């Protein structure tokens, strides 16, 4: 499902998004904007750390497959991979905020840090009644 952009920020106003972590509603939408392009199919993989990323916004199978050994020290979502490409993005979404605790925070993902840090965020939800 490719989300068109303010169909998403109220979706993720909805589901509690706005403010989580004092994370802003228009950095939820800039990270899935760069990470997906609003697709919940989006898959990548990671080469240099054998991992793969699922979804709207990116989540690292570390957090759904959850490594087998040696497990680094996340806060594991409760849902196999799969349920982070389906077309309702409430399971995706309460995954995230789990993500979000961790260490880094928001930071955690590089495409926030280049395309969002310090940048206008506003206009990604401009106009969209959230």
């Amino acid at each position: 499902k490719v989300f068109e952009r303010c169909e998403l920020a109220r979706t993720l106003k909805r589901l509690g998004m706005d403010g989580y972590r004092g994370i802003s509603l228009a950095n939820w939408m800039c990270l899935a904007k760069w990470e997906s392009g609003y697709n919940t199919r989006a898959t990548n993989y990671n080469a240099g750390d054998r991992s793969t990323d699922y979804g709207i916004f990116q989540i690292n199978s570390r957090y759904c497959a959850n490594d087998g050994k040696t497990p680094g020290a996340v806060n594991a979502c409760h849902l196999s991979c799969s349920a982070l490409l389906q077309d309702n993005i409430a399971d995706a979404v309460a995954c995230a905020k789990r993500v979000v605790r961790d260490p880094q925070g928001i930071r955690a993902w590089v495409a926030w840090r280049n395309r969002c840090q310090n940048r206008d965020v506003r206009q990604y939800v401009q106009g969209c009644g959230v």
